[PDB]
């Protein structure tokens, strides 16, 4: 029902984020890409 | 032209950041050193 990012070795789920993931290219070149809400944790610091 | 940081074993360049680099000391103490614009992603997301 919802996608995390965990280490390979034991499973500890967390929230996916700028911080747990960095960028390459773009969403048509990936053979099995996937839509995700991904979380900025700047933003709510930037509004509030 | 550009100064770019890149990985060591497959030609990849990214802008140079505060995210893909780390500091110490100063400019005086490393050897054949250069000048260069460091990227910050703050200013552009604070001032947004
Ligand atoms: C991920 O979401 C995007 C939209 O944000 C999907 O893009 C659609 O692709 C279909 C097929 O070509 C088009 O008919 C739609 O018009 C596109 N939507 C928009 C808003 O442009 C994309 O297909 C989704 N991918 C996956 C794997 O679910
Ligand atoms: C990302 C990817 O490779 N997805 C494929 C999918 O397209 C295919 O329909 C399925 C069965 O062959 O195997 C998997
Ligand atoms: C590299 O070697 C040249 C001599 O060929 C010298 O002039 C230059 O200052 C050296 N640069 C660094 C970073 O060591």
């Amino acid at each position: 029902t919802h996608w995390f990012v965990t280490q390979r070795n034991f499973y500890e789920p967390q929230i996916i984020t700028t911080d747990n993931t960095f960028v390459s290219g773009n969403c048509d070149v990936v053979i099995g890409i996937v839509n995700n809400t991904v979380y900025d944790p700047l933003q709510p610091e930037l509004d509030s």
